[PDB]
C-alpha cells in the first residue's frame, strides 16, 4: 500500500501540505475577484485590474508546484471545496490593496507553521523546498504591497480621486 | 443605481451568466484533479498529465472571457464556492477520458440553455457571443474526446496495459 | 446505437444536410462541364475555362466542410448519385454566365431553407455554421456573377464577338 | 425591374438600412463638430481633438460598409439630408464625453431594432452581418466611453482643471 | 470675448469661410453618392466607383484643412445641414463625369469670390492660404475631368457600351 | 462539322475515352466515401482519412487530364451520371484497403482495353499518352495497396485492434 517512492515523509506533513494547497487556490480566487471589480465600468482602473489578474495567475502556479512536490514524495493529493471570497465589492484601490496585504500575511503565517512542523519531524528536503520557493518570494510580495499601501495613503487616496488615477499610470502601468 | 453602460440586458440573463462562470471554474478544478492523478508515481503517464493540465488552463480562460462580457454589458459578477471534484482517484486513462467527455457534454448542455434564454429575451449580442466563442469549440472538444475514447477502447485499454502507454506516446505526445 | 458525441441534433436536420452535400457535388460537376466547353478548340476562351475550373474546386471544398460538420455532430453521411448536368454545350460566355448565376441562386435558396429548419428545431451551432461559412460567401458569388452578366450584356455579347474576347483578358485574366 | 441579384430581401428591411446609413453619417458629423471644439485656441486639448477626429473617421467607415451591403443584396440607396449637430459649443471634456456616450447608445438602440425586424422577416444573412460587424464593436465603444466618463468625474472634472489636462496626456495620449 | 489669438481677421471673412466648409462637405456627399451608383449590380463599373470614392475622401480633407485654418485665426466654426445630392441615379459614366465637372467648377467659383473678399479686406495670410492649397489643385482637377469627358465622348459613350468598359480598365484602372 | 484540329482520331476511341472519364470520377467519389467513414467519431482513424482524401484528389486530377486530351484531339466530352458507391459503411481499415485494391485493378483493366483499341485503330499519340501518364502510376498504386493489405493482415487486423492504430501512425502517418 505505501508508495514505492516514499521515504522519510510523515503523515502529519502530507496533511499539512494538502491544506496549504487549498489555501493558495483560495488566494487565487480572491485576486480573481478583485480583478473583476476594477474592470467594472464605474470603477474603471485598468492597471489595477491587470495587476491583480497577474497575482491570481502566480498563486495558481504556487499551488501546482506544491501539487508536484506531494507527488514526488509519494503522498496523495486530497482536494477540498474552494470557498467564495469574503466580499464581492471592494470599495477602493486602497482598500483592495490593504486586504491583499492582509491575505498575503496569512498565507505567510501558514507557511511558517508548515516549516516548523517539518523541522520537528526531521524532514530536510521539505524544509529546503518551502524555504527556497515560498518563504522568500512571500516576503518580497509583502514588502511590495506594503509600499503600494504607503504611497496611496500619502497621496490621499481614496478622498483625493486623482491619487489612484495617477498611481494606476505611474506605479502599476510600468 | 443601474450602470451607465447597461442596455437591453435582462436580469434573468445576468443570473444565468453568473452560473455559467461557476460551471467553467469547476470544470477547471476537475481537470486539475485528473492531472494530479496521472502524475502519481504509480500511474506515471506524463503525457496524459500534460494533456489535462492544458485543458485546465483553457477552461480558466473561458471563465475569464465570461467575466469580461458581464462587465462590458454592465452586469455584476457574483462568485460562489467551487465544489470539490466527484472523486479523487480516477482508475485509468480510459476512465478519466470517459468522465472528461461526460463533463464536457454537461458544460455544452448549459450553454445551449443559456442561448435559448437569450433568444427569448431578444438579446442578440449575447447570443452572438456564446455562438462565436463557446458553442463551436465546445463541439470540437467533444468530438476529439469521443475519438480518444474510441481508440483506447479498441486497443483494449485498460486490460491491455500497453494500450495507454502507446496512446500516451503517439496520440498525446504529438 | 446513438453516437457517443451526439447532442441536440435532430434527425430532420441530419437528412437536410445530406441533401445539401449532394447539391454542392452536383454544382461542382456543372462547373466542370462548363470548363470543358470553353477549352474546346472552336470556342477557345482560356480565361473563362480557368474561371469555372476554380469555381468547381471551391464547390467541392464546400461539400467537404459539410462532410466534416456532419461527422463532428455525430450524424451519418449517406451519399447519393450525382446527376449529369442539364446540357453539354453551353452556347456562349454570356449564356454560361447566366446559368451559373441561376444555379448559384438555387444553392442559396436551399441553404436558406436549411437555416429555417435549424432555427425551428433550436440548433444554434448548426445555424451559426451555415451563417459563418455558407450564406455570406454565397452572397458575394451571386453579386460577382451578377456584375459579370451585366458587363457582357452591355458590351454586346454575344453578337459583338470582341466582347467576350476583351472580357476574357481584362476582367477574368486579372 | 427587380434586381437580378435580389433574393429574400424584404422592402421593409431595405428601408430600415437606408435610415441606419443616415444615422451613421450624422454621428460622423457630430464627432467632427466636437473635434473642432477642442482645437479651439481657448480650450486647447489636442488629444481630445485627435480622439474624436478618429471616432469621426470610423463612423464614416461604418456607413460605407452598409452602403456595400445594400448594393450586394440588390437594394437601392436613397440618401437624405444630414442634419446639423444639436449644439456648436460643447462646454467641457466631460460634457463632450457624456454626449458622445448618449449618442453611441442611440446608434446602438437603432441597430437592435434593425436586428429585430430582420429576424421577423427571416433574413439570416442580414442578421449575421449586423451581429458580426456592428453590435459587437458598438458594445466595446460604449464600455470605453463609460470608463472615460467615470475617470474624469472621479478626478473632479470640470471644476479641477488639472483633471482634463492629465487625462489628455495619460489616457488619450497613449 | 474676442479670441486672444485674433489679429486682422474681419467678420465678413469668418462668415465666408464657414460657407466654403459647408460647400466642401456637400461635394464630399455628392461623390459618395456617385460611388454608390457605380457599385450597383446593374451598372457594375468598379473602377469608376473607386475613382469617386477617392474624390470623396479628398474633399472631406479639404473641409478639415479649412476647419484648422478657422481655428488658427481665432474664428469660430458654425456647421449647417448638409443637403442631399441633386439626384440618386446618375445614368452613365459620361453623365456622372459631366456633373462632377460642373460641380468642381462651382467649388472653384466660390473660392475665387472668397479670394476677392480677402484681398479687399487686406488679409494676406488668408489669400496665400487659399492660393497655395485650394486654387491650384482645383485647376488640376478641372483639367483632368475635362480630359476624361473628352475621351469618353470621342469613344462614343454611352451609346457604344464598350467605351466605358475600356475606359474603366485603361484610364481609371491605372 | 468535324473539328478543324481533328486528325487520325477514330469515333470508337472518342467513345472509349468518355467512358474512362466517368470511371475516374466514380473512383474519386468512392475514395471520398471511405474518407468520410474513417473520420466517423466511432472509427476515428485520422491518418486513414487523410490517405483516402488524397487518393480522391488524385483521381479527380486523372479525370481532368483526360478531359484535356479529348479537347486537344478535337473530340467532344459527354458527361454521364456518377453512380453512388457500392456501400456506405466500410467495416475496417483492412476491408477498406482490400476494396480500394479491387477498385484500382478495375481501373487498370479498363485502361488496358483502351490501349488495345488505340493500337488496333493505329493511334500512336493516344497510346503514348495512356502509357506515359496512366499505366505506369496505376501499377505503382496497385503495388503499394498490395503492400498495405499484406502488412495489416500480418499484424492481425482487424481482430488485433492495435494493428490499425499502429499502422495509422507508422506507415500512413509518415
Ligand atoms: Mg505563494
Ligand atoms: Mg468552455
Ligand atoms: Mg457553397
Ligand atoms: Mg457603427
Ligand atoms: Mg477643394
Ligand atoms: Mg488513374
Amino acid at each position: 500500500s505505501p508508495s514505492q517512492v516514499r521515504q522519510n515523509y510523515h503523515q502529519d506533513a502530507e496533511a499539512a501540505i494538502n491544506r496549504q494547497i487549498n489555501l493558495e487556490l483560495y488566494a487565487s480566487y480572491v485576486y480573481l475577484s478583485m480583478s473583476c471589480y476594477f474592470d467594472r465600468d464605474d470603477v474603471a482602473l485598468k492597471n489595477f485590474a491587470k495587476y491583480f489578474l497577474h497575482q491570481s495567475h502566480e498563486e495558481r502556479e504556487h499551488a501546482e508546484k506544491l501539487m508536484k512536490l506531494q507527488n514526488q514524495r509519494g503522498g496523495r493529493i486530497f482536494l477540498q471545496d474552494i470557498k467564495k471570497p469574503d466580499r464581492d465589492d471592494w470599495e477602493s484601490g486602497l482598500n483592495a490593496m490593504e486586504c491583499a496585504l492582509h491575505l498575503e500575511k496569512s498565507v505567510n503565517q501558514s507557511l511558517l507553521e508548515l516549516h516548523k512542523l517539518a523541522t520537528d519531524k526531521n524532514d530536510p528536503h521539505l524544509c529546503d523546498f518551502i524555504e527556497t520557493y515560498y518563504l522568500s518570494e512571500q516576503v518580497k510580495s509583502i514588502k511590495e504591497l506594503g509600499d503600494h499601501v504607503t504611497n496611496l495613503r500619502k497621496m490621499g487616496a481614496p478622498e483625493a480621486g486623482m491619487a489612484e488615477y495617477l498611481f494606476d499610470k505611474h506605479t502599476l502601468g510600468h
